[PDB]
Order: C-alpha cells, then structure tokens, then sequence
C-alpha cells in the first residue's frame, strides 16, 4: 500500500516545466504532489517593501495595485495548469506569493474546476485517513511580519497559530513549510556555507514532531531534524523534484532525464 508523494518547490512561474512534470506523473503514479512556493517571481513587490524598510519610509502600495493584474493572472494560470494535472495536490505559498489574500482569492477562485487541488497555510488538511497534512508558507523569521508585498511571518506567531495541532485527530503528521530548517543539506548550497532556513523551523519541528517535513526557498537534500525527515527537493528550475514513499519510507531526490 505505498503513499507516494512528488513535492517540488521554487516553481517561479516555469510553465514550460510543466510538460516534464507531467511525464514524471505519468511514469511515477505519485498519489499526491506538493508544491512548495515561490509560484511568484513577483520581484517589483518584495523590492519595494525591502527599499522601504531600509529608507525608513512608508511602503507604496502603488506598486501592489500596478501589479495586482500580473499576479491575478499568474495565479490563475498556476492554479490551472498545476491542476490540469489531475493529481490530489497541496500548495504551499512562498515569500513571493503575495498579497496572502490575492493568493488566496485565487485559490478560493480554482475549487469549482480544480477540487483536486488544496491550499495549505496556516493550516491543515487529513489525507486518506492516515495522516494529517500541515501547511505554513512564507519566510518564517524571527521578528518579521508581513503579508502585502511579500509573506513574512515571526515566530511569536508562527508558534501561536500552530498550537492548533495539539486539537488535531491523532495521525501521522507531515509539514510543509516554504521556510526550511537549519540543515547540514537542506537549508544550504554547495556555492556557500552559510545556512539560508531558520531556527524557527527546527523549533516547530521540535514542538510538533512531525514525521516528515516537506521545505522550500534555499537548499536541497534530506536528513534528519530531530526524530523527523526533512526533505528540500532542490530547484524546480534545474529540473529537481523529490519522490517520497510514505509507507516505506523511500525518499530519492532526482531530476528530469
């Protein structure tokens, strides 16, 4: 009885991956597929609020609203194309995916046509029975919060809003965060030593426990965190995905061929 899952993160508006992904489909028969954010490039926005906060002035939401067509679009294309797809999926905003409730207008918008698809932030979704499927996107930080120009979240709230858990049917638990943890693989790349995750993750994963934690943004490999696997597939963009076994706990990390 496998549960095979096919995550990808960092999909950037790649459309023309998308017909690669479909055949890895085809061929691997994952039950379900994750998609770990950035959907976004949505560069306008992120460096306007990063240029005002380093001016000390007050952001311009003038350029949320000459951007909102552009994002309004994307997204719905997204939304289409992932769920033309036709896999069970789970989507989980990155930092670029915002406004949170533009994203999530979208995503109200794609469940009449596409009922195979759920959004998870701040939130959580069970999964033939068995397990319970969190999702929390964003740049998870220490002291930063932001939803308009980019997803950035504090750890105050992250650990305020995830005392939800605890309330949950018992079951095996699995993460997806767009934020990794600390890791010797999956917070990094070979091109620096430095870690790009945060601690806030490996806190969470310390207070949740999960089983398996699915995560975004820099990195790509899978170790242990705690007692839980953490994967990073790698970049959507060099044709990186990962292929979980839930059942047997197989995780390979690969790339189109």
């Amino acid at each position: 009885m496998p549960r095979k899952v096919l995550a990808i993160k960092n999909f950037k508006e790649r459309f023309d991956l998308l017909p690669k992904l479909k055949g890895v489909i085809a061929e691997k028969q994952p039950d379900i597929l994750v998609v770990v954010g950035n959907i976004l490039k949505n560069e306008a926005l992120e460096k306007e609020y990063e240029r005002a906060h380093l001016a000390r002035r007050e952001p311009n939401r003038k350029v949320i609203h000459e951007n909102e067509h552009y994002i309004i679009e994307t997204l719905d294309k997204f939304f289409r194309e992932i769920g033309e797809l036709g896999v069970k999926t789970f989507v989980v905003p990155g930092k670029n995916d915002a406004p949170l409730k533009i994203f999530l207008r979208a995503a109200y918008e794609a469940e009449t046509a596409y009922p195979n698809i759920r959004v998870l932030h701040e939130g959580f979704a069970g999964w033939r029975g068995e397990f319970e499927v969190i999702g929390f996107g964003g740049l998870l930080t220490e002291h930063e919060f932001e939803e308009d120009f980019v997803l950035k979240y504090p750890r105050w709230y992250v650990e305020y809003i995830l005392k939800f858990v605890n309330e949950l049917k018992p079951r095996r638990l699995v993460t997806i965060f767009y934020t990794p943890p600390i890791g010797e693989f999956v917070d990094r790349t070979p091109e620096d030593p430095k870690h790009h995750g945060s601690a806030v993750v490996n806190t969470i994963i310390k207070s949740l426990n999960p089983e398996v934690a699915i995560v975004g943004h820099v990195g790509k490999g899978h170790e242990l965190v705690g007692n839980t696997i953490v994967v990073n597939p790698g970049e959507f963009e060099e044709g990186r995905y990962a292929f979980l076994d839930l059942t047997q706990h197989k995780i390979k990390l690969e790339q189109f061929s």
